[PDB]
């Protein structure tokens, strides 16, 4: 019998760029005509929200982060019809609509009512259902999972199996799906091809466990931080390399190892510089190089265009391709199928109420995925 | 006979850059091993070549430009299996060798013989076969057919239909192709879908017919010379737009006539600024965009990556994609057969002695292609 009525939970607001968290009380409204008020019970740590902070990833504040996370329906709006209170959810920061012309591309899956693109930090009604100190705060991609209870937009729910681990399954919501359809739905990486993975995080990570699903025969992780090569080769990197023992580009010496460049490369960072490294790495007339790291805001790239002109595909995407609400049940089922694991990816575990030591364990190179429990 | 002798005839030097051809007696050295002789009937003026005089395209000088021809084996070098004294031929600007790793590739039509990435302006051996006033004259793309008589290797050139009329089937050799190829074979439009084509040269309206053919529904024209847009129109354009007519900038007036972007563009200028535009005015989520045009040398362009982060694809591509010894004889049988016309993209018909005046027609707007017979 919360249902119609306001919660006071406490929530991890974020009040301004390059600050600690503030984990205070905040009032959740009642969930409005197709709404879904979820008790989230596990929320990752994904680089995209630290972000936020760093504010190279745009969105209003003052804000409540948080979009990687599974947890349990408190009560629906009028006219839900997808999810029931009881039901294991998993929120959708890329909407599924199922109406606009993206929906109904049989490849697109960056639903025009996402918050993605022209960030507002509103529901799809433009308005908050958060209070803290009586002020309004800001969503963030329609799920801001850092706190005990949210609303959301049915079209950025997913009912999943009851049976689900939610403190594991949460991964798909974010940083599993993205890495993982990289490699397997938009590069389509082919068996016995020749790899590049540029950051060596949860993403990329997942991009490698993509990569090895799909048959390739190398799988060359890169990354600054020598620390994530073994858990890299753990999930199937056949070697990796640090761009800082080299002299060289790594372009050049990715060039040199794959006799004339790579089949796939992948940008799983949010650099500009390491994005025209891993297409310029690709083989020059068939390769393909995909962008899944956040670039910083409203910064732009310099490249030479004839990179394009001899062959090279250069694409990106949000959440790896994934039409996100038909996916995400389907990845679940995956998952307790066996067909991939997601316990290489988590490499620590916190209560909610300690987020802060959360993004410096993230922010210090020693974690891959901190899951918080509420 | 000529064969193996030396051959004094006429050919249109380009001395230095932004100087006009000089028409005047070379010597043509005979055939060596895997070396083919041939006597030219048909050149095309591609804007390529254009680019070689003004310096945008970088290629040693001087230099014999001219690679979109036809003509007739006058002599082969010891080895030579795939052609003969006699053979209709055309010219492939990009070489098809059989054995790199781009060759042996499904998609892959670069091959790594090809003298476009890092032009030096031989024969494979390093060697020239042309002479002028006692000077040696650089090869261009190992075709050079501004001469009445030119020296290829075997893996530049393929035979084709002995019936074929060279005056036409010359612009298989690249302008054709290269269009008909991106729309098809790079881009792979599909039916019923909505396409815009920067540029209405010969190089575009071969897009707009590969588009057409590939059952395009919504053929958007773009170009800063309206009088391109009739026969654009006649080879299906569904309509044609004028940047300059227009307060916005084009890529948004285009995202506004295809309901929030087209499915696939193509830049078939050779201008940085229209590679980005045609970018932006492809659908975010799932758009395609074909760089054609060759861009000015040295130069980067700038661009927002999110761009490419919410879905598009950005790729070019050297002659249609085509591996050009295997398509060049089909693509010469498909046009005897009556599969697509070329007289569309010819205006004008001068003997070779004109090429100058040639060169003023594309430069001053007033032609598609200029062949010029021998
Ligand atoms: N496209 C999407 O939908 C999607 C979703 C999830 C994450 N992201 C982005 O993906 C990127 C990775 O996220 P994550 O895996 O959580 O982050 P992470 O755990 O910080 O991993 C990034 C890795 O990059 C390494 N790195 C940093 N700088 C360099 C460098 N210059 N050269 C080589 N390696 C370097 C770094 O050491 C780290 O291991 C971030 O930009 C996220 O914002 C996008
Ligand atoms: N990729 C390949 O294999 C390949 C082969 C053939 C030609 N090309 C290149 O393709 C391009 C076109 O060749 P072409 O068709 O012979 O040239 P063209 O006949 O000069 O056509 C170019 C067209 O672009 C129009 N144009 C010029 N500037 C603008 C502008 N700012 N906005 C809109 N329209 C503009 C112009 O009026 C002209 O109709 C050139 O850059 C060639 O070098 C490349
Ligand atoms: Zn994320
Ligand atoms: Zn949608
Ligand atoms: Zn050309
Ligand atoms: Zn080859």
């Amino acid at each position: 019998s919360t249902a119609g009525k306001v919660i006071k939970c406490k929530a991890a607001v974020l009040w301004e760029e390059k600050k600690p968290f503030s984990i205070e009380e905040v009032e959740v409204a009642p969930p409005k005509a197709h709404e879904v008020r979820i008790k989230m019970v596990a929320t990752g740590i994904c680089r995209s929200d630290d972000q936020v902070v760093s504010g190279t990833l745009v969105t209003p504040l003052p804000v409540i982060a948080g979009h990687e996370a599974a947890g349990i329906v408190e009560s629906i709006g009028e006219g839900v019809t997808t999810v029931r209170p009881g039901d294991k959810v998993i929120p959708l920061f890329t909407p599924q609509c199922g109406k606009c012309r993206v929906c109904k591309h049989p490849e697109g899956n960056f639903c025009l009512k996402n918050d993605l693109s022209m960030p507002r930090g509103t529901m799809q009604d433009g308005t908050s259902r958060f209070t803290c100190r009586g002020k309004p705060i800001h969503h963030f991609l329609g799920t801001s999972t850092f706190s005990q209870y949210t609303v959301v937009d049915e079209i950025s729910v997913a009912k999943i199996d009851a049976a689900s681990p939610l403190e594991k399954v949460c991964l798909i919501g974010c940083g599993f799906s993205t890495g993982y359809g990289s490699a397997v739905k938009v590069a389509k990486v082919t068996q016995g091809s020749t790899c590049a993975v540029f950051g060596l995080g949860g993403v990329g990570l997942s991009v490698i466990m993509g990569c090895k699903a799909a048959g390739a025969a190398r799988i060359i992780g890169v990354d600054i931080n020598k620390d994530k090569f073994a858990k890299a080769k753990e999930v199937g990197a056949t070697e990796c390399v640090n761009p800082q023992d080299y002299k060289k580009p790594i372009q050049e010496v990715l060039t040199e190892m794959s006799n004339g460049g790579v089949d796939f490369s992948f940008e799983v960072i949010g650099r500009l510089d390491t994005m025209v490294t891993a297409l310029s790495c690709c083989q020059e007339a068939y390769g393909v190089s995909v962008i899944v790291g956040v670039p910083p805001d409203s910064q732009n790239l310099s490249m030479n265009p004839m990179l394009l002109l001899s062959g090279r595909t250069w694409k990106g995407a949000i959440f790896g391709g994934f039409k996100s609400k038909d996916s995400v049940p389907k990845l679940v089922a995956d998952f307790m199928a066996k067909k991939f694991a997601l316990d290489p990816l988590i490499t620590h575990v916190l209560p909610f109420e300690k987020i802060n030591e959360g993004f410096d364990l993230l922010r210090s190179g020693e974690s891959i995925r901190t899951i918080l429990t509420f």
